């Protein structure tokens, strides 16, 4: 029934902290969330441990969510947020559709999976922002979600009115041209947004990655099983829109294979 993953043991806050690794590059965000908790020393693993099941990671997470004492804001809601988190807890192992909005980097269509993040105080961000410098598209896309833009693009193909068939393409364009779901305007907004040395989760091309700002740059944790052995390789810059990027030790210093 369950999947296995290997554990990179790295020195974090000068203490031998575990992290979870995956070559598969799967869409499920269990590892993205979990890695954060491990870093935050909320979940501790026996030094010796080499491998971990989903069923373990899950149970560790369950305990964590149920262990959250409230702290005032949503009060009836908090209890529903827990029950919501708890009910969609299994869907985390599997994989998760994500309807992004293009309206800003913390903007998604709510699914009850969002409740897990909200509870653990983990921000979720995406890179796919429409550029106000293309007001043609800004207007065409408007305050609309991704899976919604597709519905409407299709609606617009078949529409008689050629005001729509024009916008139907004005949008078909914006997606044709932003295929890697991280526009420049995205990166800028996303960097500015994310708090200095705060652990967040970064969504893009149906993968979840663990994020932080550090000395006003964005780095992502190095989940790639590929560098299992390499204690020195932990953060990979998200400095460029696409291309090349420098690896670093847990202190955000350069490191080489």
């Amino acid at each position: 029934e369950p999947d296995f993953y290997c554990v990179k043991w790295i020195p974090w806050k000068g203490e031998q902290t575990p992290i979870i690794t995956q070559s598969t590059n799967g869409p499920c965000p269990l590892l993205a969330i979990m890695n954060i908790l491990f870093l935050q020393w909320k979940v501790k693993l026996p030094p010796q441990k080499e491998v971990i099941t989903s069923d373990e990671l899950m149970a560790h997470l369950g305990n964590c969510l149920l262990s959250i004492k409230p702290q005032e804001g949503l009060q009836l809601n908090f209890q529903q947020n827990v029950d919501d988190a708890m009910t969609v807890l299994p869907k985390l192992a599997t994989g998760l559709d994500v309807n992004v909005r293009f309206t800003g980097v913390s903007d998604f269509e709510y699914t009850p999976e969002c409740s897990v993040f909200d509870l653990l105080g983990i921000p979720l961000y995406h890179g796919w922002l429409v550029d106000p410098q293309s007001p043609e598209a800004v207007r065409a896309v408007g305050k609309l979600s991704y899976n919604q833009l597709v519905e409407r693009i299709i609606t617009c193909k078949h529409s008689s009115d050629t005001n729509l068939v024009t916008e139907g393409l004005i949008a078909e364009q914006f997606l044709e041209t932003t295929a890697a779901q991280l526009t420049y305007h995205g990166l800028c907004e996303l960097t500015a947004a994310a708090k200095e040395g705060e652990l967040s989760v970064f969504f893009r091309n149906n993968h979840f990655s663990t994020m932080t700002k550090h000395k006003s740059h964005l780095y992502l944790l190095v989940d790639d099983q590929g560098f299992l052995q390499e204690e020195q390789v932990v953060w990979e810059s998200l400095h460029n829109v696409d291309g090349d990027s420098c690896f670093c030790d847990s202190d955000f210093h350069l490191s080489h294979s």
